[PDB]
């Protein structure tokens, strides 16, 4: 089963084991580090993994962990990703305890960045929480976990856990990840399952004293049990609060191109190829999340980085 992988990459170390698994691991051709989730077929919970695909496939974004790869055996899914080394927000927290006003709005304007992108592409993420985001090597966020996305209880907005409008449900998860961020713990949270369902409806929450009355104000826009009366994602681009230090609105836009490609990027693989560009140009553009896909990002990242847009060819 790991047959068809070894040709690209060098497998190291499993780092997570869930009910999927995470392997570390080297691709060869560029030497960059990479992630790569795992899923048996046989124990699964599949069309999640499906829709995770085809979500990655269509996005692509400065705060999104990147999809290099997708490969398929008989019985096993592999998803070669980005290696994010600081782990998730939410250690991160724990670590903390809580994060100082303006600290917390270096790294929610990242989250909104990343959320308010997946919207303007048509989709819902619906498990925004800080296990899924992670810290990259600039220590940026990339926000995981597509497998709820469309076309956990204590982020899920009312409207959401009543059934009945995927773009206001985000917001009040937003709402939720700000309340955590700044203050270390959640703002409904009960052991039972349906006093927590009871206090998200009511809509209540304690309010410590170390909030400005600027983050009260927010918070309260984005924790409107109606998600009509909520703040939208557009107002929230600009919002007085997240103004505060910056003076422009979040830049959402991806710096990610599909259409644009890398001219140095392009060169390194039509010497491999022995190809001509503009065949190497069409060959990329039709973005497989084969190992050439993978090849190029790579190689993208590498350039990135400050590193020669080399192949390694031995
Ligand atoms: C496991 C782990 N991953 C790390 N970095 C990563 N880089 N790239 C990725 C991760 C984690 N990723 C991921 O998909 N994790 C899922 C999260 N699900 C549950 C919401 C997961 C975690 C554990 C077991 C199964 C699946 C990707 C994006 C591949 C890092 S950094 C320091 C520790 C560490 N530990």
């Amino acid at each position: 089963d790991y047959d068809e992988l070894l040709k690209y990459y060098e497998l190291h170390e499993t780092i997570g084991t869930g009910g999927a698994k995470v392997k570390l691991a080297c691709h060869i051709l560029t030497g960059e580090m990479v992630a790569i989730k795992i899923m048996d077929k046989n124990t699964l919970d599949l069309p999640r993994i499906k829709t995770e695909i085809e979500a990655l496939k269509n996005l692509r974004h400065q705060h999104i962990c990147q999809l290099y790869h997708v490969l398929e055996t008989a019985n096993k899914i592999f998803m070669v990703l980005e290696y994010c080394p600081g782990g998730e927000l939410f250690d991160y927290i724990i670590s903390q305890d809580r994060l100082s006003e303006e600290e917390t709005r270096v790294v929610f304007r990242q989250i909104v960045s990343a959320v308010a992108y997946v919207h303007s592409q048509g989709y819902a993420h619906r498990d925004l929480k800080p296990e899924n985001l992670l810290f990259d090597e600039y220590h940026k966020l990339k926000l995981i976990d597509f497998g709820l996305c469309a076309k956990s209880l204590a982020y899920a907005a009312p409207e959401l856990i009543q059934g009945k409008l995927g773009s206001e449900a985000d917001v009040w998860s937003m709402g939720i990840l700000l309340y955590v961020l700044m203050c270390g713990f959640l703002p409904f949270d009960d052991d039972n399952v349906m006093a927590l369902y009871k206090k998200i409806m009511r809509g209540k929450y304690d309010v410590p004293k170390w909030l400005s009355p600027s983050s009260i104000l927010l918070l309260q826009q984005m924790l409107q049990v109606d998600p009509k009366k909520r703040i939208s994602m557009k107002n929230l681009l600009n919002h007085p609060w997240i103004m505060q230090d910056y003076n422009y609105p979040v830049e959402w836009q991806s710096k990610n191109p599909f259409i644009h490609l890398d001219d140095d990027c392009v060169t390194e693989l039509s010497v491999h190829h022995r190809n001509n560009r503009q065949t190497m140009e069409d060959l990329i553009s039709l973005w497989q999340y084969d190992h050439l896909t993978a090849t190029y990002l790579l190689l993208l990242a590498k350039k990135a980085r400050g590193k020669p847009v080399r192949l390694r060819l031995s």
